[PDB]
This record gives C-alpha cells, structure tokens and sequence, in this order.
C-alpha cells in the first residue's frame, strides 16, 4: 500500500457541408476541454492550495538545515508523499474522463457528418436511429453511475487520499481514488474496494477534516457516594487535565445521568482532547493514561461499587 | 440548543434527587431467596 | 435545430435522474428549509451541529466534532428535529422503589 | 403546522420535527383527537400458590 | 473462477459458492491476497485491583 | 517428467485467470455477426426499406 506500510455542385454542397462538421468538432472540442481544464484545476485548487505551501516551506528548511527532530522529518515526509499520491490521482481521474468524453464526441460527429452531408441515406438513418435508441438502454445504467460517480468525487468531495474517514462506523483509510470506486484500508490494514455508487448514498465522516475531537469516559459509582466524594472526584479530574495541557483542554464536564434501583449512580465524563482524531493511535493512548488516572482517583478516595444485599431464608 | 448546559442543570436535578431519597429512607430491595440445604 | 433537439432528448433519457436529484435537493433547501448553520439538529437519533450548507450536500458536527457530510438526497427523506427552533424542552428522570415504600 | 411539502411536529419533550409528506403519507397515523374515550393496561403478577 | 455472469467462490469449510456478478456489484469487497501487512487485537480483562 | 507436469500446471493456472475474456469473445462475436448481416443486407442493396 501507499500508506499504513510497516456534377461539381454536389461536390461542393458535400465540401461546404465537411467544412462546416468539422468547424462542429472544434467547437465541442474547445468546450470538453474547457470543462476538463476548470473541473481538474478547481478541485485541487480550491482546496489544498496551503498544503503544497505547508509542504515547499518545510523542504526550503530541510535543504538548509543539511548546510522528537526525526520524528519531524518523516513526518515532513509522509505529508509530501500524500501530496503527491492527491495529485497524481487526480490528474489519472481526469484522463479517465478525458477518455470517455473523446470517445463519444468523436463517434457523434462521425454521425453528424454522414446525416448533413447527406451521405446516409433512408434506410441507414433508420438503421443508426435503431441503433441509438436499443443503446440508450443498454448503457442507460452505466453513463448514468459514472455521471453520479463525478458528481461525488468532484463536486461533493467529502475526502481526500489519505484522510482517514468513517463509514458505517468503519474508521478507514483512504488509499486511492477512482471514478467508479475508491479504496480503503480497515483499521487492520484489509484492503476495500467500494463502489462509488453505494458510496454516494453515505453519510461519510473524516477526521482528517475535523476540529480538535472529544471523547467520553463513562463509569458507574455506588449510590452511597457521598456527594462529597462526588465533588472530590470532580476537582480531582479538574487537576489532572490542568497539568496536561498538551493532550487536554480545560473545559471539561462531568454528568450525572441516572439513579439504578437505590445502588448505582451512572456517569460520564466528557473532555477535550487537543488533536483530531487522524492519528488514531495517540487518541487512544492519551484517552488509555486518562483513564488510568480515574482509577487512580477512585483508589484514593476510597470510590466503590456494592451489589445489592440479598435476603436468605433457611429452610432445615 | 446548549447542551451542556442542559446537562448540567439535569445533574444537579438528579442529585437532588438522590439526596432526597436519602432524607426520607427510600429504599430498593431483592426479593428473598429460600434455600434448602441437604449437606 | 431538429438533431440538437434529439440529442437533447437522448441526453434527458440517460441523465435526468441525477438532474431530478439535484432539482430534489434545491427544493429541500430553499423551500422546505429545515434547519440554518449553527442550529443542532437530530438525525436518526445523532445531535448534530449544521456547519455549512450546500446544494447537494450538508455538513453536520457530530457530539465529538467528527465532521460528517449527508448527502441532501438523502436527508430530504427523513424527519429532522431542530433544538434552536424548539420552545422550552422538557425531561424526565426514571427511577424505582421497594413496593413496600409507604 | 400543517404545509405542502411538510409537516411540523412537536415531541413529547417539544423539540420541534419537520416531516416531509412524501414519508408521512405512506405510514399509518393514530390521531388522539379524533379517538372516543380511550382504554387502557396494568399488568402485573401474583405467586401461583395465591388462593 | 471468474465468469462474466457469476463468481465461484470457496467458503472457509470449501463449499462451493456461486453469486451472481449483479449482486457483487454492490458490494464492499475485501482483499486479503492484495492488502499489506495486516494488524490484529487481543481483547482482555483484569481486575479493578491490579496495580 | 516432472519438467513436463509443472509446465502443464502452469498453463492451466495462467488461462484459468483468462476465462471471462474468452466469454466476453464469444459474445462480442456474436454480436459482431449480426451486425455484418445487416451490413451485407443493406450495402448489396438487396434489402428493401419497407423490410
Ligand atoms: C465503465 C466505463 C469505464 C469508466 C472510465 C474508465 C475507468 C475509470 C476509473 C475506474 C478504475 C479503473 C482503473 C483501475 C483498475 C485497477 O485497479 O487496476
Ligand atoms: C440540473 C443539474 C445540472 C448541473 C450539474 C452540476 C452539479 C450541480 C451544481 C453543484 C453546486 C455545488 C454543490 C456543493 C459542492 C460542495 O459541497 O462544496
Ligand atoms: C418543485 C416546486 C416546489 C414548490 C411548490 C410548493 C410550495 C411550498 C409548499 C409549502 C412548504 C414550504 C413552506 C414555506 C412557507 C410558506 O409559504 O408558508
Ligand atoms: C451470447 C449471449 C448469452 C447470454 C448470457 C450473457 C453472457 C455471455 C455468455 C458467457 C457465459 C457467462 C458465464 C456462465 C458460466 C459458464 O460459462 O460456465
């Protein structure tokens, strides 16, 4: 993979009538190149235009630094490979359509030709008319799903190559985009081919293009806690997260959601981490040490969960 | 529209109501289990 | 005229579908108008923040801030609930007590 | 509200739904307004051996 | 075996299955044979009181 | 021998990859008939355009 790797008046009436189906041509012509120009300028343009800034300003300073640092260099590194996996995919996508779009125009004029010049005749315009129209069934479904299939990769644009998105609850990687499908790579690195057409039907989620994430820690507390203990708990987490300000932001709540018979208090503890959740890895390492540090607290203030007493009756 | 808020108000809610069972001696209990022994 | 008026024709036949769709979409968000940027909205039981709207699609915030695009073809079909819109909500809080409670 | 295209609830806890017609047309709607006095259930159970 | 109508695959046990391509169509299709290295968990549990 | 029998074996496991082209063949010819029918009909002149 890319990423996640370890009778000269008839003569002249037909001549004059060439001339003018081939000024047609150039006309379509000029205009499938214009449409291909803005569509492949504007996806990359419009968007990522600071990206490739980002990624030219870190190289200028590693060239002159050679007149956590490797950390910082591979990641210099990666970004720019990313960048250039983007482009080069979408330059491939447009050729794609290039292809497609110059099949058809070209097989039109044929047509347009043969029908003005007055070439075909009767029974050949009945015959090509047939033949448009079984056609227009035939490959009814397929320009169908490619037109959708550009709506969604040009137009609606919910991901780049790279970005790690959520699908169906799903967090994968996207490894390479197509007309007709796109590929991505599973939390275990499987390899998914998924079609477009299903695709553009999903609420899709990407992290890459998120503000900094939060998350949740839900725990369960005897109903006997005093409410003392509850606040203790409270300030307690508030110092934790204060003297880690690189992984968490102040702001911070903590819920209390429900009473269970007369035994248990459920609860939740929501905060902010500093990051996206890109890198998926150090999301679950800083949520791994925040966790640890509320068992910690709870050990210290003597925090505990019972079961309720049950009443045995002896018979002999 | 402010959730957190809304959170917050419910919390305090819900201790009270904690607080109030407490007061009053309300209480949940499991049925009685009879047991036979035959050693 | 008469074949530019028959490709046109061809042209419906083949792609009017995701025209209809993309018609579909306008109408969800300047006449139906559910929501504006900034409101929470739920959809299927997710509390979600509106960041942008546009014709084919919406962007929503999830709870943890993930960033989610709905496909407007897709949300024109479902029921949208809108807390900014909403009057004073209300609650409840369920519980339980010994059968012999006084 | 009541629309053309779509129709305005409130849930039980007021938040305030639109619902499109071209759904609400095809599912079965209970109206309590209309209804006659209406019935109801309290189920519950006793031991077997209760005479 | 690959045709142009249906796809013949074995199940983990062998058997022999036959799905129409218009079905796979619509699909999300793994691929092991073309994946890189693989990743995998081990889920455990340990007790409140380990330190 | 041994020679000879892997050699059988690899054919087989490089044409079994090949098997919907060989479809995809009969059917593009079948069509491809049909079509100069039609040709040799109409370029002879022999059909008539009520036909
Ligand atoms: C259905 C008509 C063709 C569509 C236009 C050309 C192909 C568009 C791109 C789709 C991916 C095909 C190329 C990559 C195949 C591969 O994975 O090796
Ligand atoms: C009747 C349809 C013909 C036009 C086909 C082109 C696609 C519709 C217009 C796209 C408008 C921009 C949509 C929002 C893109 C975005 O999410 O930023
Ligand atoms: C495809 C055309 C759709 C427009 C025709 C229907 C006219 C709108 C129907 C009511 C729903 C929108 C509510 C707007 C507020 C109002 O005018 O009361
Ligand atoms: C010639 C038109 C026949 C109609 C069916 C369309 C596909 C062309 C025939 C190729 C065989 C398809 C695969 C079937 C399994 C097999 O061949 O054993």
């Amino acid at each position: 993979s890319r990423f996640g790797e370890p009778q000269t008046r008839k003569i002249l009436e037909f001549v004059t009538w060439t001339i003018v189906t081939v000024l047609i041509g150039a006309f379509l012509w000029l205009v499938k190149t214009t449409l291909l120009k803005i569509l492949a300028s504007s996806f990359h343009l419009n968007r990522f235009f600071d990206r490739i800034q980002e990624s030219v300003f870190h190289h200028s300073v590693l060239q002159t630094l050679a007149g956590a640092f490797a950390k910082w260099v591979v990641k210099v590194y990666n970004d720019q490979a990313a960048l250039k996996h983007a482009l080069n995919d979408n330059k491939t996508a447009v050729k794609q359509l290039n292809k497609l779009v110059t099949a058809i125009l070209i097989v039109m004029m044929i047509v347009i030709w043969l029908i003005v010049t007055g070439i075909a005749t009767t029974k050949l315009i009945v015959l090509l008319s047939s033949q448009l129209v079984v056609a227009a069934f035939i490959f009814g479904n397929t320009c169908k799903t490619i037109f959708e299939a550009i709506i969604f990769v040009f137009v609606m644009h919910p991901f780049d190559v790279g970005d790690r998105c959520v699908i169906d609850g799903n967090k994968m990687l996207v490894e390479e985009m197509n007309i007709l499908t796109t590929v991505f790579l599973k939390w275990d690195k499987e390899k998914v081919y998924y079609p477009n057409s299903i695709l553009c039907t999903k609420a899709i989620g990407n992290f890459f293009r998120s503000p900094d994430q939060g998350d949740v820690l839900e725990f369960s507390v005897d109903f006997t806690t005093p409410v003392l203990k509850i606040g203790d708990l409270k300030d307690r987490i508030k110092m934790y997260l204060e003297q880690n300000l690189n992984f968490w932001h102040p702001q911070h709540n903590m819920v209390v959601k429900e009473i269970e018979n007369v035994n248990k208090i459920k609860m939740a503890l929501f905060v902010n981490h500093t990051i996206n959740f890109q890198d998926f890895a150090e999301k679950n390492r800083r949520r791994s040490e925040l966790v640890l540090e509320l068992k910690k607290i709870f050990e210290e203030l003597d925090i505990k969960y019972n079961l309720l007493p049950q009443e045995i009756s002896i018979r002999n």
